């Protein structure tokens, strides 16, 4: 599973440790050990939301397998809490597309996962 | 939709108001209520078009509907164009990936909207 | 072809050339004119793989055709090749995402290649 998020929230406002607490919650959330989980956070974006450029955020989470209807909107109340309580982003200024990518359609190590 | 540009162009070859400009125009394109519609712009990226690195863009449209054969050439000759008319970018140095997503698969406000 | 890395590499560390080498290298695995390719990296992100980081890259190639089993394992190879060659990228911290697009969703020139 790899998550990124671009958010307009400036550098210094992202705590030490987050990328960390990303991927332990992740990991939690897939079930997938850490060491397979990626996590990119893109600050200082030039972004709007609905025209707004107060603080929003938007996310992927590409994962092979778990993904899925409920699966979704556990991950989205877990990440929107997460942007929420470290980076002060409204949960309604958020969007997280999620991907289920195919295990031949991710390359890693020189080769692919399938 | 949500809109992403990625372009080598500086940042200050950015007009002010083009946030502004790319969400009203998105909203009457796709007929969908510019309070949804979020935009990001990615100025003074190292990036090459065709070996070249004269100004170019690389850009992505995320959609729940409103992506189609039609629909995808309609936008592309209206965003070409604001990229031409605002940061001097020539059409044929644009790429625009669009895609339909499934509501299951976008999350928002602690939910998706399946 | 549209080849696009992120990377906590810095930007002092990406030799001169490099998108010149994607290009060339893209063109001979994909098959496609370089005049078609284009590709965007972009150093100094706040990333973690496997919860450290140390060197490490999130790529994507979009292609319309050109993506299998057999040719993503191909292009895997090459490109974990050149990243730990050239950004010194452990193979074994880089993920690549791999997209088959349909010609009517892409965006180029006013139009799709549709
Ligand atoms: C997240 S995309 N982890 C990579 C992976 C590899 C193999 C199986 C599941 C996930
Ligand atoms: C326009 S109303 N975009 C909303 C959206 C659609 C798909 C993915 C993220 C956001
Ligand atoms: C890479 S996405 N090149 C663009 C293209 C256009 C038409 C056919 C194949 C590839
Ligand atoms: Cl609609």
């Amino acid at each position: 599973p790899m998550f990124i998020v671009n958010t307009n929230v400036p550098r210094a406002s992202v705590p030490d440790g987050f990328l960390s607490e990303l991927t332990q919650q992740l990991a939690q959330a897939t079930g997938k050990p850490p060491q397979y989980i990626a996590v990119h956070v893109v600050p200082d974006q030039l972004m709007a939301f609905g025209g707004s450029s107060e603080p929003c955020a938007l996310c992927s989470l590409h994962s092979i397998g778990k993904i899925g209807g409920a699966q979704n909107r556990s991950y989205s109340k877990l990440l929107c809490g997460l942007l929420a309580e470290r980076l002060r982003i409204s949960p309604d200024r958020v969007y997280i597309n999620y991907y289920d990518m195919n295990a031949a359609n991710v390359g890693w190590n020189n080769s692919t996962f399938a």
